[PDB]
């Protein structure tokens, strides 16, 4: 032991962090690929069998990047030819393989460039999008049936979301919802017709003589937004000589009154669907439980079956209103909302009664509802030890909201404080995912006795390797800002010599409801900066950060770039007091919102930071998309919030950049935070006679994730810092 | 003690070089803008008189950008609202001012956004281009008369060149020619229909919410070219209810067979016009002298009046074929072409015969024909002292080609070695223009006595200032590369100590027919680098450079990126052995071609250069336009030259960049050398795993000439250099 975790170690993932991904297919069975083959595991016994031998894989075209077995287990989809688009969207090619005959369906095949596809909840029907249109195949070998015709590229989307619904509302490309029994197929249609286009250049491969102009309908703050239509389709009459039987469900008057967004779709029963709408302003949402009128095919609404959720201090939900979780019968539902105290907690609702009943209370928050049985509700909260940066699995007894137990809490207190969970079909079993502070740990549990059962993956191999390398230690602690207790974390160099004054790297994000301080174990660039370069890396969650009540999270409502920016400065200032830090060598970096914050900070003139790096930063909110931007800023109009839109640009702080060293980076093909943002920032700094460095990344997106590009930016950033800290 | 020439000195233009711009308006008078007044000087006795006083300009209400007095001196044209387009093109608004009633014309005014305007050669007639169509105004107060109706944006161009003809053929936006007495108005039409569009983003001013996308029909190597047509309009028939009587002159068959370019137009007499065409291949051009047939109104050609010019070792002319200069009768003309030995000299052509007789010869070249009378021919050449980097005015006796005088070689030998001239009508007088080695100096002379009438400007003011400051010296000399002597130049720091060792900076261009080594006086970025930073800045003209005959200039024919690149490396390799050069601190920088050569040099792996800076570099010839590129490289096909097109990209040498500090700089709005070029190059490097520094300049065009931008790039390059050279 005399070697340290290096940039190459981090760049090449020399140290492998293993995990264990399974797929429940029953209340007691899951599918797990091991050594390339799909094995069927029995949760109860641990004994397994073969479902699909590796070798059944005959590199069709390229290779199998994902599979999907149909619910009746008679078939299985093979995803290959993957071709990414946006964060979640992508096209692919599919093969349907008959498990009975263990054959490969060869007639009536799924198209090339398929946008989205999915089995029905039961059986093996198939719905898929292609060229913005919907298709249904009741039988793999049988011919498909075209559902929509309006499908137009960059104009009409049926079955899949457009750019803003993908990135800002559903965090999915998918906009298809099979009914529980497959009778109905729900979908949304998005109309981008009047949505302005962001246009940037994509240079493609060196062989391309002329660059290509990418054009995406992307609504910026205040611009015209796309419109939505919801339809429920009765797949029963789907026949080639029959038309399509579909009903359009509109939002309740209170929202149909103006621009809005469809943000949630939840089937309760085969004849009950739950629509979640929110206004453009996004501080007013509403759940509409619609009932199927057998005698007419209509889907009906009722004032009594509607539930309003609003915010006066900000926006509804974290990034969107929390989803409703209905009881089997569908007469009541449990959903997370804010207290009178402003804490995200579970409230029990009655399908047709407006009053709800919180079943959880506390100065902490429910992160999410994972499972619901006829007796119990399973959820995840950051309650344990009152530290918001941790997560745990809790079970509450429905007949007595006093009987609430914590399953993950004491399993491995030192190694596990951050969990997520996956439950079997009828919540009879569940896998616990431990992500830190110690090495990840995957285990299988039986809901009956919460018995350990077995350890799926302990990363024992990874633990071995790391005992030879000089790893940094990660500590989390609090500090007091204007009365409030806020959390921070510091990755400290090995053999920490307290007499020495270490340089400081503040890694920031600071976006609304963001959380940079947690107990998640990571092998990041910071690890390298501390293990090898003896640089201390810290992060701070202040006003604006989430998982700590609305009072904190909403602090920056309608005023982005203010309190979250300032709290980073005061937090750092406090830190610069600790004896082991060289207050004359403090840098700050961030990506996206972190790049914005970092910029605002450098241009703050606090004289606190010597240099910073902004990767793909927002620079002027009017340049960002309407759904996200407005959710926190409202409209950039003088009758509303124009003033705070203008005094929050980075450009407005240009003059102050003369006091520090700044590295501005940005992918030229960033559909998310358009390259423009940085182009406008640099031009401003140039007008201000301010010197600084830049690094553009040709054809890389918001992720700058291509192999060569990933390695480069981190290598570059690393020298800039060393250069800034006068390091060897 | 003394002061040095500082960066701020160069950027702010603290030391202003003065000059004298006059406009001959007759055989003995010339206009001159003094104190914003327009003075009319009489060259005979030097007495002046006011032509238009600044009073007039105070009264206009807009910043006058320029004016143009009608030949008959009755009207003056005022130009305002100048809006730059490409290197030469631009649009503007125009006022016509009456010089008698000294009243501004306000009836039937000239359109805004006028692309081109010109008075006829006599009288006060006008011709202008608006919306790609031509118009003619006989009188300033009467309505104009539309000539063409085909004007179409980005498609059809009447009276003005397209982008490629503008940048590469005419070095002018203008594409119309009045006959001597204004009888005919000839123009060219360009069809860009099938020319591909280069597209790129222009973010504009910070407040634009969506970047705009600029589309320019621009042909790249091998792509489809614009086509052209030439017409001669008989303006005598112009009249509201009359059609436009015009005639179309097509190139001779030898050029018509395939792709060609109109490259020269020269009126000879009212009835004789000279067109110069050249094949797309550019090693074959022809002059076609057409005569007006009074009986039918057409312009006839004849094989007798055709003159071919071809190059078997490379291309014709320097950046186009030289222009013919006709005698007053048009029965003969004089033009520069390569002689048997490969040196460009003047040949006397018989308008109706094919053989020509050389009136000049030697191992030097005539730069151009300046004036021509029935008795003498005046020209410029680098003959004096046998130094190509020098320019002098010579007069040759038309009746005895052995009798040649050098009118400016001895005037001020030590102070002046680089001259340019400007003769009056009939060449009775001429202003001499000395640009170095000493402070520029403007003088007037008589042609009959060759007496130095008077001094127009000697820059004594500048001289005064430079006295108190420590300027650098510019030594010029020679060396040998493969048995040939090439010239180089060095900008040495003050108190140059042959003893001490200095860091060297190679400033390079090295493009075909270029001359980076001359005796011109320049207050440049290099002046500060030597004066204040004591850095030696050297330039070298090796193979491919011009003004030294075709053997040197055509050496790189069809193989750009080879000898010229190689020669800079050998040259430097020698400079380093000179003892006053510190071989541990050598760098190279260039712009455009220089950026390309610079890049190829660093990619060579010569171990010679430590760091380098490329600005707006070409990186792959298939990315540059057709006219320029094909001229030296041919077509990028395998039946032709694709092989050399491929192994000559900067990307092909990326692997070697791992050994040098590189700085890539480009303006995102560069319409000449597209941003694409540096984007593909940065992409190659990232892939090869090369670290380097970058810098883009938002909305800056090929010259990165906006003010702040200009200051910013030099400031940025200075720190880079100094950082490379270990200079505080
Ligand atoms: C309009 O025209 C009048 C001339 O009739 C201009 O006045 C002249 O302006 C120049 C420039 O300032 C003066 O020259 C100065 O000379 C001194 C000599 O020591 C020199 O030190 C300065 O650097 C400068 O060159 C000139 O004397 C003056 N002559 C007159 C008539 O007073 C006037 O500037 C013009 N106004 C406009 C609209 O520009
Ligand atoms: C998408 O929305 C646009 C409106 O933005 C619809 O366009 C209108 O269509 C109607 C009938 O087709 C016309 O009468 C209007 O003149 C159109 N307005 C505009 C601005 O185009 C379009 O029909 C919608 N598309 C779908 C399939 O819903
Ligand atoms: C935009 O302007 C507002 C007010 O004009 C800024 O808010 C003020 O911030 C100072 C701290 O510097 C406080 O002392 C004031 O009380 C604040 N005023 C209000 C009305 O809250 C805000 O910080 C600016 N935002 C940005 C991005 O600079
Ligand atoms: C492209 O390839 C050609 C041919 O291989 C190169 O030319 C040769 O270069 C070698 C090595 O420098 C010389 O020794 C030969 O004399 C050259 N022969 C020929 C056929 O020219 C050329 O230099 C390459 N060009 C580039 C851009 O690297
Ligand atoms: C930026 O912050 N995006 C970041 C987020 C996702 C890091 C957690 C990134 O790297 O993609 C931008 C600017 C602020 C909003 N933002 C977004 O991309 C948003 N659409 C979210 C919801 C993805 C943050
Ligand atoms: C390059 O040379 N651009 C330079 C030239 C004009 C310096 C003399 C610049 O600063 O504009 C580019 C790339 C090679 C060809 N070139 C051109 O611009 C050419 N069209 C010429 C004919 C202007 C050199
Ligand atoms: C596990 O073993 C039991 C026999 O006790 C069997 O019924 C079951 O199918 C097995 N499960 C698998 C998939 O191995
Ligand atoms: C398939 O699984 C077997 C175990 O049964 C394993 O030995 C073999 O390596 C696997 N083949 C691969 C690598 O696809
Ligand atoms: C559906 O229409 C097609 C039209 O070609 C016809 O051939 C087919 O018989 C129809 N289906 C039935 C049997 O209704
Ligand atoms: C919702 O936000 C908008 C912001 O434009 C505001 O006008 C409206 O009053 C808000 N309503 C509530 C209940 O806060
Ligand atoms: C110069 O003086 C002569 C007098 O011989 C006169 O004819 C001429 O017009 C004058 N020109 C100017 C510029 O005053
Ligand atoms: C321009 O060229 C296109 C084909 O290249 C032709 O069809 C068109 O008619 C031409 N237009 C003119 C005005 O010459
Ligand atoms: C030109 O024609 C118009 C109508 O077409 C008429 O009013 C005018 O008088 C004519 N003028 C001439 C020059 O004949
Ligand atoms: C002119 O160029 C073409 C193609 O580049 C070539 O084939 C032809 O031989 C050249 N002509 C001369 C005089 O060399």
């Amino acid at each position: 032991s005399r070697r340290t975790y290096t940039l190459t170690d981090y760049l090449k993932s020399t140290f492998r962090v293993k995990f264990y991904t399974l797929q429940w297919i029953s209340d007691h069975e899951y599918l797990y690929k091991q050594e390339n083959n799909i094995l069927l595991f029995n949760a109860e016994y641990g004994n397994s069998s073969i479902f699909l031998e590796n070798s059944t894989f005959d590199e069709l075209g390229y290779s199998t990047n994902d599979y999907s077995v149909s619910p009746d287990r008679q078939f299985i989809l093979f995803e290959y030819n993957y071709v990414k688009q946006w964060r979640h969207s992508y096209t692919a090619s599919y093969d349907i393989y008959d498990l009975n005959k263990r054959q490969l369906i060869t007639e009536e095949r799924i198209p090339n460039n398929t946008q989205w596809i999915t089995w029905s909840p039961v059986g093996h029907k198939l719905a898929y999008v292609w060229n913005n249109d919907i298709y249904v195949k009741n039988e793999p070998n049988l011919s498909s049936q075209r559902i929509t015709w309006t499908g137009k590229e960059n104009v009409i989307y049926n079955g899949v979301t457009d750019w803003v619904y993908e990135e800002e509302v559903f965090s999915a490309y998918s906009a298809l919802w099979w009914s529980p029994n497959g009778t109905f197929l729900a979908y949304a249609q998005f109309n981008d017709t009047e949505v302005p286009l962001i246009e940037y250049s994509f240079y493609s491969d060196e062989s391309l003589q002329y660059p290509k102009t990418v054009r995406i309908p992307y609504p910026k703050a205040g611009a015209e937004n796309p419109t939505v239509k919801f339809f429920v389709v009765d797949t029963r009459t789907l026949s080639p000589n029959a038309s399509v039987t579909s009903y359009q469900i509109v939002p309740p008057a209170s929202v149909l009154i103006g621009d809005h967004y469809l943000c949630g779709v939840t089937w309760v029963t085969e004849e009950r669907i739950s629509l979640q709408w929110i206004r453009r302003a996004q501080n007013y949402s509403i759940i509409d439980i619609c009932d199927y009128d057998e005698s007419t095919g209509r889907w009906i609404s009722s004032v009594a079956r509607q539930h309003i959720e609003i915010s006066t201090t900000g926006w509804v939900g974290r990034f969107r209103p929390a989803e409703p979780h209905f009881t089997s019968d569908g007469n009541s539902f449990y959903k997370i909302i804010s207290n009178e105290e402003g804490y995200k907690h579970i409230c029990h609702f009655q399908t047709d009664k407006s009053n709800c009943t919180f079943i959880t209370k506390g100065a902490w928050e429910v992160i999410g509802i994972e499972a619901l049985t006829s007796d119990y509700l399973y959820y995840i909260s950051n309650e344990h030890k009152g530290m918001p940066g941790g997560r745990n699995l809790y079970r509450i007894q429905l007949n007595d909201y006093t009987k609430v137990t914590c399953l993950s809490c004491e399993l491995n207190p030192e190694r596990c404080q951050y969990y997520s969970a996956s439950f079997s079909n009828k919540a009879k079993y569940y896998q616990l995912r431990c992500f830190g502070p110690g090495l990840p740990l995957y285990t299988l549990h039986s809901s009956s006795s919460d018995k350990e059962l077995r350890v799926l993956e302990d990363n024992s191999a990874l633990d071995k390797m790391l005992q030879d390398v000089q790893m940094p230690s990660k500590k989390l602690d609090v500090i007091n800002l204007h009365g409030t207790k806020f959390w921070y974390q510091m990755i400290l160099p090995p053999h920490f010599d307290k007499s020495k004054k270490y340089p400081l790297l503040i890694e920031v994000y600071a976006g609304p409801c963001s959380q940079k301080v947690d107990t998640v174990f990571r092998l990041s660039w910071a690890t390298y900066l501390a293990s090898t370069e003896n640089i201390i890396v810290a992060s701070f969650d202040g006003r604006g950060s989430g998982y700590q009540g609305d009072k904190i999270m909403h602090a920056i409502n309608r005023r982005l770039g203010t309190f979250e920016v300032e709290d980073q400065i005061e937090a750092t200032r406090q830190f610069s007091k600790m004896g082991f830090v060289d207050d004359k060598r403090i840098a700050i970096w961030g990506w996206s919102y972190g790049g914005y914050v970092t910029s605002m900070v450098l241009g703050a003139g606090s004289g606190v930071f010597k240099c910073g790096i902004a990767v793909a930063p927002v620079s002027k909110w009017e340049y960002y998309d309407s759904v996200y931007t407005e959710r926190y800023m409202g409209l950039p109009t003088p009758e509303d919030n124009l003033d705070y839109y203008r005094n929050s640009t980075v450009m407005s702080r240009a003059e102050n950049f003369k006091q520090v060293e700044y590295l501005l980076i940005h992918g030229t093909a960033d559909d998310n935070v358009h390259f423009q943002q940085s182009a406008q920032l640099s031009k401003a700094l140039v007008d201000a006679g301010v010197d600084f460095q830049t690094m553009w990344y040709t054809d890389e997106d918001h992720g700058i994730a291509s192999n060569m590009a990933h390695q480069h930016i981190y290598t570059h950033m690393s020298h800039f810092l060393k250069q800034c800290f006068s390091l060897p």
